[PDB]
């Protein structure tokens, strides 16, 4: 295991065809997970599984600019289960981040932050046991 929160450097930011893989286990009584792809203090892509928002499980995605959250993009398709080993894969494409969980496509999120080569950190936080975080080019 690795201790959460964890910062994964993304040197020289991201680029199309870069695949970022996060492996871990969801804690048994999990409430929340967050991935924060950051450009300095801005959050280009915040991917936020919520296990109990008004008794529903939802994925919330957004962008934070100058410390202000933007318009939320939401998904009720919710592939995580408490207590289980997961894999989140974020593939950077030219116009969006594409997310698959456990080898099943989940969602796309259009790039709001345009300076891909400045999105130089992935913060990983919340109710997980983190096994590894890495990247490759496809
Ligand atoms: C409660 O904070 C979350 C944010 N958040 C969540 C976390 C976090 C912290 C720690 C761990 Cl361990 C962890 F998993 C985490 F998710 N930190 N900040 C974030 O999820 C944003 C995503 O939009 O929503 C909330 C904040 C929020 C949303 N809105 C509006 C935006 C326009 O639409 C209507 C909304 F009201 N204004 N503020």
């Amino acid at each position: 295991p690795l201790i959460v929160p964890y910062n994964l450097p993304l040197p020289g930011g991201v680029v199309p065809r870069m695949l970022i893989t996060i492996l871990g286990t969801v804690k048994p009584n999990a409430n929340r997970i967050a991935l924060d792809f950051q450009r300095g203090n801005d959050v280009a892509f915040h991917f936020n599984p919520r296990f109990n928002e008004n008794n529903r499980r939802v994925i919330v995605c957004n962008t934070k600019l100058d410390n202000n959250w933007g318009r939320e993009e939401r998904q009720s398709v919710f592939p995580f289960e408490s207590g289980k080993p997961f894999k989140i894969q974020v593939l950077v494409e030219p116009d969006h981040f594409k997310v698959a969980v456990n080898d099943a496509h989940l969602l796309q999120y259009n790039h709001r932050v345009k300076k891909l080569n400045e999105i130089s950190k992935l913060g990983i936080s919340g109710d997980i046991d983190l096994t590894s975080a890495s990247y490759t080019m496809i």
